């Protein structure tokens, strides 16, 4: 057990997918998972395990903040073994091309944190997701007919943001969804050797300002989580 | 209802208690408020609004780390009037001086987060609670014969830090308390025009390390939240 | 003796008061001291050491800016055994609501300055004065009457500063003084172990450019001194 | 024509090939592509446009530096429509399960220059290539029966650097090789909306100084220079 | 008359030798000035004017660091027609080849200070002299046999820094001495379009910790002065 | 021999004077040098020595940007024991009254590169010239009746900046010309005890675009390349 997590060595699969939200983790677990028992619940921060196609998954919350979710996927990755976590969130769109329920893949993760500069001597690091799992989900989502756009993502340390000039920039350089994880994520796997990913279906969109809702909201956000299993299933063979 | 609390204006007293974890909030409405009434479960982030010796008083986890408690505080203060928050919290020590079980009051807080600096044009913003509240607080302790130390506090961004040296200088310059959330809770104070202290239990040293034991923990939370509830009717005599 | 103070140890009281002006440390000390001894006239920085009330009380000019008080608070403190540094100057106002005359005791100081990020590892130091100096001025002030704000000062580094937008920022955070010392002597105060506290007069609007007029200089100005040398003595009871 | 370029639109194709020397350029001119034409000797910067199994590419050496190549690919992307731009080079080596001769693919590029601060508002932006054209390059690669690891590249502003200690940190964090141009040209590219990959061999390794015979490394380069032309024709496809 | 000096237009001559000790300033005045009279006492800050062989010059002090010099020389620059200022003061020694007596001139000033980043877009401004000043000094030095090194200077905020791992580095560069002004006003100057020298003699060695007294001290600071003072006669000519 | 500089010890002289574009190295060799030998072909970076008025002299260009002329400035200083390096090119000027074809002189050299603060503990390096390479230049320039301007350029990055109101500041501050190299240069020779000065000629105006025909760019050319010859003459007398 560690500080945030009571649970034991074998409780989580080598793979954990993790959205920032407990409750949604539960319905990760009950919609998609075979057999899962809960494996954590300090803090409220829901931990399920179970199986998926014969797979042994895991899916935890990892609540919001880069700070938050770098506790966690540290947790999982030294002790308790996990060498994997997909994020599985919902991202502000700030391109207007980049239309809702796009399934969007974080290649990398550009940030307002301070995190990786701590850890980089105050340099710049290119906060990345693991190849094989950036492509492993880009063949999942294409077997599922879906379109996939992977490039980078914004993680903010302010969901209200006192700067909104930021996200012209943000659009300038290409930034495929906001979010506040990815980066943080990035630098816990980088900084402790396991392999993470990013993945993000557009719930708001800061350009044409339309959030969504719809049971076509609700289904894109089940495809992305079933690009999440199944790209773990080809990561495997 | 707000984008992480479905709650309505009305919902929440003026002032409200906020430990980090959700479960706490809970234990604090269950065992200090009369009429505990849950007004928000979104995301597992548990809010509670009750009486205390006839004060309308609300009680809701912040999650952990200041992009975390930045959303929660910003939402509470400009949609449900909230006009005084109250971080209830642990903390790990530095200071040799500085035993378990101590109640330190955050009258400043130190951070390695960007926020207040995204927010005061990269300069130095000095993150303070608010003087009467701070005061209401040691009064309340005093009149409650508990010892409380008044000072500066560090809000980390990573709990896991890869720059151990840092807490060295923490020492050297005073700092009572390692926590994370009470720079981005006084950032957020000052920038939506609210009132708020963070008050905190030294559950540790970060240097000896002993995690919070058997029954003391009760004790010494139960006695931060008196000292809160209290400091509040000092308030408003 | 230090490089910049021709004193001997003993000369100076555990207490010093200080203006930046040290024609304005002579007046004090012709004003409110019995018994004044001039211990110090390096550089023209002229100190003082006599008696209000009984006590041992000495009034030394810091000068201008971060470094130079910096290097006064700091012989004194290390080479004096000065145990308390009351800074007693002039502020300029940035809120319209603060008025001019106003006292505004500095519970905290933000500034543009460098020196604690260069003590803090480049990280956030909030410089902040000690708790209990700053109850003691604040009950001195009820005690004679007078209005005494409470809250964040600024230091600057450049009185004639390039960059105007910052007032806005300034006022946005609620800045209740514009100044140059307050961070400094904090910074130093936490570096070198004591305990320090700025008090200001409000002497103009950065805005509407009021400079000091007449005779309610001297009696506001005498107001400041009366609220340190008081907030001396309830400090010792 | 353009300040460094002394050609007219459409003289370069919309995929253009960068080594870092210029006398590269012209052997890869003669050495894989049919029909070459020079385009640009500005500089001594010789620039060739011809074709590769019917392809029309440009291949041209971009300088040292990220200041050399920014100027270089910004001109081509909105002067002579460039859509692609692929560098091709060498890179020294910090992590010993790295070998010289290894090619490496840049998905990402960290680096110690300020140019994507003063684009990204001093944030973190996370420099990364066009993941297609990285799997485009893997795959080809593999077609080729080489071995390719993808992951971050560094890119150094100082080839002589002051500080010895980074590389440990570059070791730390997983950098696969040292270079000086892919965080300027991902960075370039996507300012402009275009799409970029580095791609270098282990030239030397920081550790211990082995031995590769001119012959070995003729081998190596041209194995880089198939990978980047076939990975082009998988993209087309 | 400017918030910091009691006089009118004209009071000073366009030239304005500046020590940092007002004391010092009258010692310029009596022994090298003709016909001295003090045009100012603010604050105990000492100026006067007068002739030396002939020209008006006038000498005041700055106070210590580079909050203070700045306020001074720009009051002087924008309210009293000054077109040139030569600090003359002294410095500590960092490079074991200059000795004590040894007369440095700054054509550069490096620092610690955040002020010239405040004025140029958060970039590197390279403080300078302005050229014929500089030349001046070396030629007027020269017609008097003394020894004048040209080269930087290091500007610091904090006399006693937390920091001295800074001084090898300030070694290995070359500064040739360190004080406190410099590179303040060479900041004021090229802001408010005038010429500044900063000229110091070396009174410490934080080398081989040796500070000087003795006649031969004092014969090195005058000569110092006449090498300011005949540099301004050469430069009318 | 070096990484980049096919020559060995001897074959450079202790003055070497560097050209932006390589050819300009031969048509110096050729124009102004007797008795020249090739001593270096890397990557097409003719390098070569002769004398000129029987002082021995080397020529070769240092490329594009602050990496690109620290790699080669780095390698002659410490491997072939060069003393002095005299970058002579072009620059773009902001300023009004600084004419095209006019000579400018680096006294210093500001810079949006974080070169210097990654070798200066992040503190403000200030890059100048050596102040008698600097004068003998000016005094060559008046032997030959041209007129040189001496102050601060400004060494970018970016010649394609996406800030455009840095050009505004750079006029406030008096910067005299634009350009890629010198900050870098007069870093690299202050790491390694070396003196360095760069020259050039106003090329274009990033104000209102002149006119210069080719002719008069050679008359230009060859000015910069006799005063900075004559320079060195001057400085061994
Ligand atoms: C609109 C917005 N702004 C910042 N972070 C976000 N995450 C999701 N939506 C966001
Ligand atoms: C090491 C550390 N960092 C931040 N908050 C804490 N609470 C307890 N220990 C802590
Ligand atoms: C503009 C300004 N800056 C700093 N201190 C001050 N006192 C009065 N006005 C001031
Ligand atoms: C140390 C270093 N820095 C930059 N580029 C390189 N290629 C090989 N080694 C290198
Ligand atoms: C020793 C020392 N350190 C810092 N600044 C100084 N000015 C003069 N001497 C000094
Ligand atoms: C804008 C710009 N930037 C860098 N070098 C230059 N030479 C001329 N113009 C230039």
């Amino acid at each position: 057990a560690t500080p945030h997590i009571n649970a034991e060595m074998g409780d989580f699969a080598d793979v954990v997918l993790m959205p920032g939200d407990p409750l949604r983790a539960k319905y990760i677990a009950e919609t998609f998972l075979e057999d899962a028992r809960e494996v954590n619940n300090v803090r409220g921060m829901l931990g399920f395990t179970g199986t998926y196609k014969g797979r042994k998954i895991s899916v935890m919350g990892h609540g919001m903040g880069i700070p938050s979710c770098s506790i966690y996927t540290k947790e999982l990755i030294t002790d308790f073994g996990v060498k994997k976590i997909i994020r599985v969130g919902s991202c502000g769109a700030v391109l207007p091309h980049v239309k809702l329920r796009d399934v969007v893949i974080g290649m990398g993760a550009c940030t307002d944190s301070k995190v990786n500069r701590i850890r980089f001597k105050d340099h710049d690091f290119a906060a990345i997701a693991d190849f094989d799992m950036v492509r492993n989900a880009v063949d999942a989502a294409k077997a599922l007919g879906i379109d996939a756009r992977v490039g980078n993502l914004f993680s903010a340390d302010l969901f209200y943001s006192p700067d909104g000039e930021m996200f012209d920039v943000m659009e300038k350089y290409g930034i495929l969804g906001v979010e506040m994880e990815a980066a943080g994520i990035y630098g816990v796997a980088a900084e402790f050797g396991a392999k993470a990913l990013t993945i993000c279906t557009v719930s708001d969109h800061i350009r044409t300002h339309e959030q969504t809702t719809a049971a076509e909201r609700q289904t894109t956000f089940n495809d992305m989580i079933k690009i999440a299993l199944e790209s773990v299933l080809l990561g495997d063979k």
